[PDB]
């Protein structure tokens, strides 16, 4: 005969999310979401000094 | 002949009513009413996390 009551005092956090932009380590790299990355080959960054 | 024995004073102490939320203390935890724990010896919290 089972009864349930739910507690309010105070309530309950199920997930807290961290989003790393928020970091500061975002700093060390240039992030950008390049969607079709999926599709690609090979990428090359090249450099003239 | 005039001799008396004399009371010179009374002295009570007051007792000290305190509540439990004052102390520092009731940072520690949560305190919520909830009759009819007599009745029911089993318990769960469950939270969603």
């Amino acid at each position: 005969d089972v009864e349930f009551d739910a507690l309010l005092g105070s309530y309950c956090n199920t997930l807290s999310l961290v989003r790393f932009l928020e970091l500061g380590l975002s700093v060390a790299c240039v992030c950008t979401k390049f969607p079709e990355l999926a599709y690609m080959n090979e990428g090359r960054v090249q450099f003239e000094v």
